[PDB]
């Protein structure tokens, strides 16, 4: 009886086993436009994807994960509320069963298609175990998905996705470059939050883009076609794998923009 999205072992049921679950700092949250303040201390953003080595893709009955060698220096985010070098790890998404939900974070209560995650891990702890016991050992780079014309850079993923249906199946997936799923703007919103799965940990920076990406309905069907279930169990679609919004408390969100 492990934790997932459904109604028995969802995200209201996360904290009997993850007690930080009603933490200080939990993620998501909502993105009060009009309360995010424009921080003049934020420096440029950088993301520096041009030497990125995909490796493999897995679904891991949560999601799927398009996973990078960061075992050198390459694919980097630095600049903006960063202190230093994060090195991105891996990728997903989250999506819904219908294109008006499937985002965590909301922008004045509004829900996105899906929501992309660029998870990356502060290079001064050394790796990626070592990070997630820091305050600052991570940054997530979250970027909306809307309904509308085709994402080219997306194809290739949605295109292995059917060598991957089941929990636990995995298949090669090199030369994939990321820079393909960003949006032309990189204004953002940022605070200070937590990994939106279990375990929960608050270790992370989060940096959401303001501007979304667009894909085609058929691009995100094709996400919903995925499994929960591990192969030759009972068929459990891998739609509205999203955490709700949770309380701000005592945190401030800035904007990079005016
Ligand atoms: N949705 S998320 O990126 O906030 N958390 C997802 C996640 C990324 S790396 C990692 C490692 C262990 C458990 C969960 C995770
Ligand atoms: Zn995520």
């Amino acid at each position: 009886h492990h934790w997932g999205y459904g109604k028995h072992n969802g995200p209201e049921h996360w904290h009997k086993d993850f007690p930080i679950a009603k933490g200080e700092r939990q993620s998501p949250v909502d993105i009060d436009t009009h309360t995010a303040k424009y921080d003049p201390s934020l420096k440029p953003l950088s993301v520096s994807y041009d030497q990125a080595t995909s490796l493999r893709i897995l679904n891991n009955g949560h999601a799927f994960n398009v996973e990078f060698d960061d075992s050198q220096d390459k694919a980097v985010l630095k600049g903006g509320p960063l202190d230093g070098t994060y090195r991105l790890i891996q990728f997903h998404f989250h999506w819904g069963s219908l294109d008006g939900q499937g985002s965590e974070h909301t922008v004045d209560k509004k829900k996105y298609a899906a929501e992309l995650h660029l998870v990356h891990w502060n290079t001064k702890y050394g790796d990626f175990g070592k990070a997630v016991q820091q305050p600052d050992g991570l940054a997530v780079l979250g970027i909306f998905l809307k309904v509308g014309s085709a994402k080219p850079g997306l194809q290739k993923v949605v295109d292995v996705l059917d060598s991957i249906k089941t929990k636990g199946k995995s298949a090669d997936f090199t030369n994939f470059d990321p820079r393909g799923l960003l949006p032309e703007s990189l204004d953002y919103w940022t605070y200070p939050g937590s990994l939106t799965t279990p375990p929960l940990l608050e270790c992370v920076t989060w940096i959401v883009l303001k501007e979304p990406i667009s894909v085609s309905s058929e691009q995100v069907l094709k996400f919903r076609k995925l499994n929960f279930n591990g192969e030759g169990e009972p068929e459990e679609l891998m739609v509205d794998n999203w955490r709700p919004a949770q309380p701000l408390k005592n945190r401030q969100i800035k904007a990079s923009f005016k």
